């Protein structure tokens, strides 16, 4: 659908992942924080190439396609919400219900035969952990847990975060995050010194292929992911040599982090524990279009009462956001950007030369290829045909 | 020629209009005001995708293609008019007559065999009502009146105006202007209050389909257009309801405007009377390229002597330009812009969902499809082949 | 390979030149001055569409493709030269030798099976006359002299220069430089007055076709070029007439320049003598990509000792650079730019209408078509396929 068929033949058995340049349909995706959208103040965003409107009405979130059925304009060019339950297109006043998208009135012609006989596309929206998730899919949504990493939705788990727009395809972001050897780029992070981390330069793998990862297709809520097990039979590399001469060393700190690393559909990474031995990082790479993604970062820490939550919030702001989310992950951002050119023409997928640690990524490409709930296409974006 | 043949099959009987993304050839178009081009001061513009040069020589206008026959450079990069009757290309001095475009000399080789045996394309130019019209066509031009709305060329009719470049396809501009229900966008215009207009929100049409418009193919000078007759059997809407609740009202002023509205080939709208009961608006949407048009606005008012003309000019400057041409039509401009995305891939023409007032636009699409004097193509732009 | 096959059929026997939009492979090209690259300070550039890294190591130049074999990132995003003889990719520390491009180590996995079994592309580099030349080709390079104009590599010849990036295809630059009638554009140059040059407006050619040029395929070092002989049987034009009236004259100075003019593969012009009767100009138009070239200007003057070289350098800086390289050749730059649009769609090659002086260019197109060492393609740029 999205990629030259000749390229897809050459990547037999990751073909669906390579074709998924616009992301996977029929999954939940986070797109903003609860606090960023107030009652009766609609917001625009693009998700899987589709312009959407989100509104809060009586505290509850509704999502409509931001495209009038009449002449295809964005309603958001000029929002006219003239009753709590509706939005009126600024152009000829076609009026839609937030709840089901039905065209319930037209101000310019209250006798039109279109009234009650057209419906704008809606998508389910759910808040959880102060995060807004949209189900960019058709039919009844699965439970959110299916599309979230283990422990993200535990009651005591306190989630704080940052979101921004990054100029790479979402897959470059996923692959970079789940890439065992990419740790090399983090070797000079401020967070490595100022939080005393142990961080290898890389890994000398051991064991067979299958032992490099755990493929999860047996989780009870239907989650699908891969654990990076390179450290189980593998030896960490702390001395980097060229011609046998030591030219770089890893970091010899006390704090042990990233005991478990896992990537889940539709494209969320869990690193545990990180950036501190008492915390978790969950980050999403959410497809906006083929060139762009939301880098939706969250840090989870169990909190037992309001006091622990106050405490957490204060170190999040003063330490963990500037030192980890920025000071550690900024390098991830420009690593992703550096892969764009080679993958832009879809040929990177056939001309890359992989090495042993890339077995984690291969396993993700196969898991995504097989367990995704649908390939988003340009036809989904441009609509059904009249 | 311009649009995927599969899309053209799906719009049977507006096909030629849908294909006409570069405009219609063999029509007159206004491109600037007389006063903007002085004796011996040539100007560049693009029209139907073609770069043109216009010059005033002994008070009379001449138009040449701004593209040297030799290496395809624009002569306008550096104009060398070295005799009244000629222009010399800055590059190898190939020299052309303004009057007929004939290559009459080459300064770099006065013995060249090309001399007298090559001719640059010319187009007829005519001034009328202080407006410059170019016939972007081949052969002897028709009379200007064919390509102008009724009454624009009456002797007493005093024409004043504004021109600018707008970033939409010309057809989006035409359709917006002739769109009976688009009046909704004008509901908050400064001109509606400060000139006390009656302005409905829209119309509940009545009568049959044929009664919604008058198709003119019987006018004596060969004009072809459509009158919007929605108001004849239709009821104006002044109260906009959602779920039966009044949420917006129209404007209840004294001044009656836009009794007659008509769109003519090649793409000029006449609204009478407007913006005042003693005036007319004629506005053109002139194709520059596929993404761009001149929004050539004029206001006509009968003046019987120099005194009335002085009077007119002074209210034009102080009131009608800032309050109407800008304060009313600015909303038209961004309405046109808002349609670009849906029509950019040529699919809007098949995926729009029209309603009853769009019968005016359908009638225009059929009139344009049938009575246009030619479809401009990329081959017209890039030239005949050697 | 690069141009619609239907266009190539229509230019039978310049087809290879018309297809060579990315330049000719298996030739030497100058890309920078010796002084611009210091010991251990690597530089990035693009040549024939390929991103390259150049380094100076123990005073000697090495060139590697700036593209990691692993995930296709540019090593130059963050250079890590951790031993004199190597460069380590910033991403997973794949480490390459400058000398042969062999992947000799990976810091992230010193046990990888890739080590010693992969090789990054290298290109030969040679300095001569304080100019850096790269052989953008495969196999053992020919001697540099093959790809340089006569006399450029004479021991006494002192070479000084300027380089910059110009936004046209390299062929527009070549053709402009070797274009006998383009001298018209130089008629108002500051250098024409302030250095008292004789400069015609153009030429009335005489003799037959073959006498307009000397095609050199008989030079002993394998050089291939064309001499412009228009002035041998031709008459210079000093009076430009329109309808027999003199409207422009040439320049009637004392200093005779440009007695011999020659264009050589891969695309270097020699004008002798110029810009002074005791000097030579050699300028290259080096393909960067399809839209861009290095305009690599040099002035050669025989110097017999360090004193003459000091003298030369001082007038180069104070006079010849600002007055000639800039004050004369700046017009060349915007002439080249003015041809871009007509040649952008590859149709200029069929729709141009040539005249008698263009016989020099035709002869160059045939010489290039026949004696080029290879056509650079997008496949050379994007690589061999896995
Ligand atoms: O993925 C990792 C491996 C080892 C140490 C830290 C990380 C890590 C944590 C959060 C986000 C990332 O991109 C990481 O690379
Ligand atoms: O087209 C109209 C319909 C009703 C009231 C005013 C206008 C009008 C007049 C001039 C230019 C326009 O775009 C209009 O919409
Ligand atoms: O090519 C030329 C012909 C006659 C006089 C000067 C030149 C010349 C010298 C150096 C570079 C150029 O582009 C020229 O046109
Ligand atoms: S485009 Fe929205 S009502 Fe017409
Ligand atoms: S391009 Fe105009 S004379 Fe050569
Ligand atoms: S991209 Fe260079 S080592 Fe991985
Ligand atoms: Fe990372
Ligand atoms: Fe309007
Ligand atoms: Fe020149």
């Amino acid at each position: 659908a999205n990629v030259d068929e000749a390229i897809l033949k050459r990547v037999k058995g990751w073909a669906p992942y390579v074709d998924a340049k616009l992301g996977f349909r029929n999954h939940w995706y986070p797109v903003m924080f609860s606090k960023e959208i107030n009652e009766g103040e609609p917001k625009t965003l693009k998700l899987l190439g589709e312009n959407l409107l989100v509104n809060r009405i009586d505290g509850k979130l509704y999502c409509l396609k931001d495209r009038c059925l009449h002449r295809g304009v964005q309603l958001s060019v000029k929002v006219e919400c003239k009753t709590k339950s509706t939005i009126t297109c600024w152009y000829h006043a076609w009026t839609y219900r937030w709840e089901d998208g039905v065209l319930c009135d037209i101000l310019t012609n209250p006798t039109s035969a279109q009234i009650g006989r057209q419906k704008l596309k809606t998508y389910p929206v759910q808040e959880a952990k102060g995060c807004v998730f949209i189900y960019l899919g058709d039919g009844d949504p699965p439970p959110l847990a299916r599309d979230t990493p283990p422990n993200f939705l535990d009651d005591d788990m306190e989630i704080l975060g940052k979101n921004q727009i990054i100029k790479s395809n979402w897959r470059l972001a996923v692959e970079n995050g789940f890439d065992p050897s990419h740790i090399y780029i983090h070797k000079d992070s401020i967070l490595v010194k100022d939080n005393d981390l142990a961080l290898p330069l890389g890994f000398a793998p051991g064991g067979d292929r299958k032992q490099q990862t755990r493929v999860v297709d047996d989780d009870v809520v239907g989650r699908k992911g891969v654990y990076d097990l390179i450290g189980e039979h593998g030896v960490p590399v702390f001395e980097g040599t060229i011609g046998g001469e030591v030219v770089r060393e890893g970091a010899y700190g006390e704090k042990i982090v990233a005991n478990d690393i896992s990537i889940w559909l539709p494209g969320v990474l869990k690193v545990n524990p990180f950036p501190n031995p008492d915390m978790m990082q969950f980050e999403w790479y959410v497809p906006i279009d083929e060139n762009t993604h939301y880098y939706f970062q969250t840090l989870g820490k169990p909190c037992a009462n309001d006091e622990e939550r106050k405490k957490y919030e204060q170190e999040f702001e003063s330490k963990w956001k500037p030192m980890a989310l920025e000071g550690f992950n900024n390098d991830d951002i420009w690593a992703r950007e550096a892969m764009v050119d080679f993958y832009a023409d879809d040929k990177g997928w056939v001309n890359e030369i992989l090495f042993e640690s890339d077995e984690a990524i291969v396993a993700w490409r196969k898991l995504a290829s097989e367990h995704n709930q649908g390939i988003q296409t340009q036809a989904h974006v441009s609509g059904l045909e009249h």
